[PDB]
DNA sequence: GCGTCGC
DNA sequence: GCGAACGC
């Protein structure tokens, strides 16, 4: 699946395989995930939003 | 402010 | 150490 968002006015989608990192942030679903060049990026969608793969991770996560 | 990269 | 980023 993916996770799709706009970050600095671009819009992202990312594979939900690359998710690194996600946390709430009250009704912000945030997170981090893996890009090229061995580097993180950053990105956040609404608990609205939010694929139930990601919120999952979250539960199955919160670390 | 809440939770958590790239100078 | 902190500005900016994200939905609210």
């Amino acid at each position: 699946a993916t996770v799709k968002f706009k970050y600095k006015g671009e819009e992202k989608e990312v594979d939900i395989s690359k998710i690194k990192k996600v946390w709430r942030v009250g009704k912000m679903i945030s997170f981090t995930y893996d890009e090229g060049g061995g580097k993180t990026g950053r990105g956040a969608v609404s608990e609205k939003d939010a694929p139930k793969e990601l919120l999952q991770m979250l539960e199955k996560q919160k670390k």
